[PDB]
């Protein structure tokens, strides 16, 4: 039981788990409603029109990046049905997520991956950073900060384009120095992508109409690695592409991947990454937490009245696994530091994902997707907790029969095929 409450949209706001909120870096906002479904992660059941400024509306007239594969529907995501089913179905692949021991841990791991509290300009003081902060109403009206690791809200303009996005600070690379920051995750449990069950049919942009639908705990799961990677400050810098040497339609459309992307695929696209530069990132990175342990020793006294700093001293030791000792100065042992390290980079893979959830899924990053399809995962009669559309005792269990879109088609409604084009 990841989730404690069954929330309904329309439960009458208590300004604890149920309320209005603000997001502080946007700027202007009228206030949304949210729900905390666990300790530091709220649910915001609406389209995201507040992360960036160059996404205020929902309309398909954009010339800053279009892409092969793309969506739109200004009106998805604005009815409170529509909300209550969004809230719904975001909690039941949570829950799934929860039912596999490697989801628990990951979970558990986003859980404690407190964003670090390094913006004092005074390194004797401990002190937040305001991006790693929400602003909830409480009964009296007035604002309450309330610190956060995650925040899970509906998609943007293009419905489709599932990202991970977190504020970003002044001169802090809070999601490459590992400090880490609060994550927003766009996603939609109502909507997922159909690929082929041939790696020569879909890895090919010209073949392949979408035979199998995407398991959206998957995907969900998949946002959860980069949220992970971040919330610890490991992510790779998007800058660090891999050009595909072994895809003919993507050598010769020149298309880049980030090591990024192919470590959190793993599996066998995770190879490309030669070992050398594997070393390369693991050891820069284990820098980085030795500055955080610098910054945490330097550290005598904090900043505000929500914590202690014993308190927050343990929190951060929890998260980074200190190496603890008699003085009580903090430092990073290297064996401990490898194994955190290769938790959140190795371990939690959407290839090995696929090994806990027993679905079919693509074989690789690099493929072209074929097309989306709308899902209604709420009723059990289509999605369970611990089957997915693979349901047991009927004929959708063998084969992946539930994710066989034409086997399974009162669950399935294609809207788009992106073969051709
Ligand atoms: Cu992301
Ligand atoms: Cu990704």
């Amino acid at each position: 039981q990841f989730v404690n409450k069954q929330f309904n949209y329309k439960d009458p706001v208590n300004g604890v788990d149920i309320a209005y909120i603000k997001i502080p870096n946007v700027g202007q906002m009228q206030p949304v409603k949210a729900f905390k479904i666990h300790n530091k992660i709220w649910v915001i059941p609406e389209r995201d029109t507040f992360t960036n400024p160059e996404e205020g509306d929902l309309n398909p007239p954009p010339e800053a990046k279009q892409v092969p594969v793309s969506y739109y529907d200004s009106t998805y995501l604005s009815t409170d049905n529509e909300k209550d089913n969004y809230l719904k179905g975001v909690t039941k692949l949570f829950e799934r997520i929860y039912s596999t021991d490697l989801g628990r841990m990951l979970l558990t791991s986003i859980v404690r991956g407190i964003p670090f509290w390094g913006g004092s300009t005074i390194d004797t003081e401990l002190k937040v950073i305001d991006t790693n902060c929400i602003n909830v109403i409480q009964p009296d009206g007035s604002y309450r900060s309330e610190e956060l690791n995650l925040v899970i809200i509906g998609p943007s303009a293009d419905i489709i384009q599932f990202e991970c996005k977190s504020f970003g600070h002044e001169v802090l690379n809070l999601t490459r120095n590992g400090y880490g920051s609060t994550q927003y995750i766009r996603f939609s449990p109502d909507f997922t992508f159909g690929f082929e069950e041939s790696l020569e049919v879909d890895t090919n942009p010209l073949l392949g109409a979408g035979k199998f639908a995407t398991d959206p705990a998957v995907t969900l799961a998949h946002e959860l690695i980069h949220a992970g990677h971040r919330l610890y400050g490991i992510a790779i810098n998007p800058n660090r592409v891999f050009k595909v040497n072994t895809n003919a339609y993507y050598e010769m459309s020149g298309l880049e991947v980030s090591f990024e992307e192919l470590r959190t695929f793993g599996g066998h696209d995770a190879k490309f990454i030669d070992s050398l530069q594997e070393n390369e990132f693991r050891l820069y990175y284990y820098n980085k937490f030795k500055d955080i342990a610098s910054t945490l020793n330097k550290a005598k006294s904090i900043v505000g009245t929500t914590a202690s700093l014993q308190y927050m001293k343990n929190v951060f030791k929890e998260k980074y696994l200190l190496s603890e000792d008699t003085s009580g100065k903090f430092s990073v042992d290297k064996l401990k530091f490898d194994k955190l390290y290769k938790m959140l980079t190795e371990i939690y893979t959407e290839d090995n994902f696929v090994k806990f959830f027993k679905v079919l899924n693509r074989k690789t990053y690099l493929n072209f997707d074929k097309a989306v399809f709308k899902i209604n995962i709420v009723p059990k009669v289509n999605y369970t907790i611990y089957d997915g559309f693979n349901l047991r005792n009927t004929n959708l269990a063998a084969n992946f029969n539930g994710q066989n879109t034409e086997i399974n088609n009162m669950n399935f409604t294609k809207l788009k095929n992106f073969t051709g084009l």
